[PDB]
């Protein structure tokens, strides 16, 4: 029929050697060796093109067929070379990149090409089911080649059927891949759409002679049949006669580093922080400089200096656990788990999106409601207990050796560990200086340090997951914090006794009893919806509400505490690690006046507090106390305190919140759609439409809280206990990981023990965790001491970190100290303790009944004896496996 069709049939008639001769003949290419080495190495700061695509778009823009700007959207990014080139162009502002990825060779790559700070990529996106969005520039490289023109047509048509929905929303420019433009159905539709929306079709010489792929672009106006049949003609004429020589061109150099952006941050009160700033400058005045290409939007850029790189991403294996769990080598849910990327890159590529936000300033009515509820809560909390200053001796009483130092200034760089510094009165002399300055109204040293947290998390793109930001101040400042507001934690102000809704310090054993007590309480359903990135969502007004406690202190206590709040919380100065161009790395200093840090002493206290305030507010809105106008301004504010004193405790005891996480039990289902105040404050719901009603639950056993759902188990003798559970795969993955670089096998086995006894203590009800844990404790010498860190939760006291035997500890925590258990009868043997229900065990991630688990379980003894051999013989093992 058409020129393209006959050319295609002829191409398929060919054999392998003619295929070879033709496919490359006389096209243009780029020297890809320079890049393809850096890809194998992973040299991010090389600034090379991750795919060929970058050269394609480059040729498209240099000739002038595409004029991109503003909000750019890449469809089918793949590695992402399109997006990465997009970043470079003068007029672009935001680059989002979407592709399918996953199984098969089809994933993305993360590098440090110029302007990477505006490149937000994502995987696992069937864009056909994705609703469109209003771009300024639309890009699409989608279209799988094939032999059958039926396919090329079918697909390319489907692609267009998708992209139409987007294009109708008016992009300033566009480029779309068209695999088959040479068929009659194709030619017709392409002419119709060229008329209806514009642009024109251009064939690129970079593309190989083995496909008819053409690109539909904004800046052109050529007729379909013209360029299409010109391309077909050139392809045919290239087929016959001479194999013409490939032409070599230089691949584009993207550069490296960050790009400048619109600084929308509030101006800092230089009187407060200027001392710290100019002190830091005066200390690092040798290499101090100001980069114009700061990547910060919502923080005040205060400067940078040259520094060395900290942390890494590499993830090591605990061969103990892995060799004791070969059947789990298949599950992605465990293998994909790895370390967090704590490099400056891995930090900043989370910072720029999660942390670089400025919360919507809530309205004056919501402000008034917040301050009222916060005042009432400070009243009802400080009734029984009163504030007090904490003493040095309490600080050194609580302190341990492992705590973080925080080397900032030259005067602070003497000591090595905490236990050393605390015993040197020079330390306390500097503390007395910063205290005298604080009382005088100046701050010289309370500066925040920040880096990426060493966590065990699900890997993304088959690669290291990014590290969330953690920031804390140096020891002395933490002491000032402790003596000022140290007590709220110490006296257990958030304890269920005093608070009612809080659960400060209570372990994972108990919390399910709180959920049972809450379920016996009548009403509607249970709602536990996670608040997205709580730390960033804390606003000025919330901090001013939390500072209201100062009215219950005394003159000195109020002076020190309020001073610390003002010069520490309400104005924050941070030191952060950023990777610079050409491989070097630098330290930036920034500031802001909002949100909260993970390393603030009263993190849990303030978080739990303001979270309770939020839940109270939403309970008022749900029960028709707050009308829709009262966001703008409050009507008849007294009917707030009328409700608070009528049912406050009555509703507060219907709460179980812990820092960021929350559990609520309201009177009726209106709580599911009382989102207006919640949203106005800026406390959005994670992974849910902002305006869609919340998911509730009937059966309390299924409630997720602090990552765990709590199940009730009856003992074989008759008594009932409440146990925490979650998905097996996450725990097995966590055990697999080894945190340190270059650790001797001893300490890794120590970690394996720690995890084993953790599972025995808590997740005994899980057949695979009990089995595997007994296998670890068996294969590990019972001599050795458990070391390391297993979970970062505060509700794990660390009861498994001892040489004791776990039956006795189990009896202590689950029977002897169990407040909700009346009969104190200890249990004699392991097999009296029941497992979880077989169906529920299967659901929570168990592999019982499958043949790899049966094989591994029946040959457990051979493998464990192999572990004993590998460690080393003539060491004392105990054979825990009796059954
Ligand atoms: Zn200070
Ligand atoms: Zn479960």
């Amino acid at each position: 029929e058409t020129l393209g069709e006959k050319w295609k049939a002829r191409l398929n008639q060919m054999s392998a050697l003619e295929f070879y001769s033709y496919k490359k003949s006389g096209i243009t290419e780029v020297c890809r060796e320079e890049a393809r080495r850096a890809l194998k190495d992973g040299v991010a700061t090389g600034g090379h093109a991750v795919s060929r695509g970058s050269a394609k778009l480059r040729w498209l823009v240099e000739r002038g067929y595409l004029q991109p700007y503003g909000k750019v959207i890449d469809l089918g990014c793949g590695r992402g070379g399109w997006s990465y080139y997009a970043a470079t162009i003068r007029k672009v502002q935001e680059v989002k990149g979407y592709t399918k990825g996953g199984p098969g060779h089809e994933e993305p790559v993360l590098v440090q090409s110029y302007g990477w700070n505006i490149v937000r990529l994502k995987s696992g996106v069937d864009v056909f089911h994705m609703a469109a969005e209003p771009c300024d520039t639309l890009l699409c490289d989608i279209g799988e080649s094939s032999s059958s023109p039926e396919v090329e047509e079918a697909r390319t048509l489907r692609v267009l059927s998708m992209v139409g929905d987007w294009l109708e929303k008016r992009p300033g420019a566009f480029c779309i891949k068209v695999l088959c433009p040479y068929t009659s159905t194709m030619m017709e539709t392409l002419e119709r759409l060229q008329r209806r929306y514009g642009g024109g079709l251009v064939r690129v010489p970079l593309s190989r002679n083995s496909t008819h792929e053409m690109y539909w672009v904004s800046g052109a106006k050529s007729n379909t049949i013209k360029s299409v049949s010109t391309t077909s003609q050139l392809l045919l004429g290239r087929m016959d006669g001479p194999r013409r020589p490939v032409k070599y061109e230089e691949d584009v150099n993207l550069g490296s580093g960050t790009r400048a952006v619109v600084s929308c941050a509030e101006a800092p009160n230089m009187k407060i922080i200027g001392n710290r700033i100019e002190r830091i400058r005066s200390e690092h005045a040798e290499t101090w400089f100001f980069d114009e290409n700061h990547p910060y939007r919502t923080w005040a850029y205060h400067g940078s200096y040259e520094a060395p790189t900290q942390g890494s991403a590499s993830s090591l294996i605990n061969g103990v656990v892995r060799l004791l769990s070969k059947p789990w080598d298949v599950v992605t849910g465990v293998t994909g788990i790895a370390m967090t990327d704590t490099t400056p890159y891995g930090q900043q590529r989370v910072f720029k999106e999660k942390v670089d936000t400025r919360v919507p300033d809530p309205q004056e009515g919501t402000r008034q409601v917040m301050s009222m509820v916060s005042s009432w809560l400070w009243k009802e909390l400080g009734k029984h207990k009163r504030p007090r200053v904490c003493t040095k001796e309490e600080f050194i009483n609580k302190v341990r050796s492992n705590a973080a130092l925080g080397a900032i200034f030259e005067e602070e760089k003497e000591w090595k560990t905490a236990v050393e510094a605390v015993n040197d009165p020079r330390f306390w002399a500097l503390v007395d200086k910063e205290r005298e300055h604080h009382l005088r109204g100046e701050c010289q040293s309370c500066v925040y340090n920040m880096m990426g947290k060493r966590e065990k998390k699900q890997g993304e793109f088959g690669k290291a997951k990014g590290s969330r930001a953690i920031w804390y101040m140096w020891l002395g400042a933490r002491f000032l914090e402790f003596e000022a507001l140290g007590f709220l934690n110490e006296d257990h102000w958030m304890g269920r006794e005093n608070s009612g809704g809080g659960v400060e310090g209570l372990g994972l054993q108990r919390l399910g009893y709180v959920l049972e007590e809450m379920s016996r309480i009548p009403g509607g359903r249970m709602y536990a919806d996670d608040t997205a990135g709580w730390d960033t969502r804390i606003s000025r007004f919330d901090l001013e509400n939390e500072a209201l406690i100062t009215n219950q202190m005394e003159k000195g206590h109020r002076a020190l505490a309020l001073a610390i709040i003002k010069y520490t919380y309400q104005n924050k100065v941070v030191k952060v690690l950023r990777p610079a161009e050409k491989g070097k790395t630098v330290m930036d200093i920034i500031s802001r006046q909002d949100q909260r840090g993970s390393g603030q002493v009263v993190t849990y206290a303030l978080n739990t507090f303001t979270n309770l305030v939020v839940q109270l507010i939403r309970n008022m809105e749900a029960e028709e106390v707050l009308e829709m106008q009262d966001l703008w301004l409050l009507r008849r504010s007294e009917k707030v305190t009328n409700w608070l004193q009528s049912n406050g405790w009555d509703r507060l005891k219907r709460m179980a919140v812990s820092g960021d996480d929350c559990v609520v039990k309201p009177i009726d289902d209106r709580f599911a759609h009382a989102l207006r105040f919640l949203n106005d404050m800026g406390k959005v719901r994670k992974d849910t439409q902002e305006w869609k009603p919340s998911t509730g639950w009937d059966n309390w056993e299924e409630v997720p809280f602090c990552s765990h759902h709590f199940n009730k188990l009856h003992l074989k003798d008759g008594r009932s206990i409440v146990v925490p559970c979650r998905h097996q795969d996450e725990l097995i993955g966590r055990a697999r990981v080894s945190p340190g670089a270059g650790w001797s096998i001893r300490e890794t086995a120590c970690l394996a023990k720690s995890y084993a006894q953790m599972w025995q203590l808590l997740y005994f009800h899980r057949r695979d965790l009990r089995l595997m844990a007994n296998a670890i404790c068996s294969s590990v010498p019972v001599d050795w001491v458990p070391t390391g860190r297993t979970t970062w939760s505060i509700h794990g006291k660390g009861e498994w970190m001892t040489t004791e035997d776990m039956l006795v500890v189990w009896n202590r925590v689950w029977i002897e100290e169990n407040d909700h258990m009346e009969d104190k009868t200890p249990v004699t043997k392991w097999t009296d303790i029941p497992y979880l229900g077989k169906r529920e065990d299967l659901w929570c991630g168990s592999l019982i009944g499958h043949r790899p688990r049966t094989t591994w379980a029946e040959n457990i003894k051979n493998t464990v004896n192999m572990v004993r051999r590998i460690i080393g013989d003539e060491e004392k093992y105990m054979d825990y496996l009796s059954t």
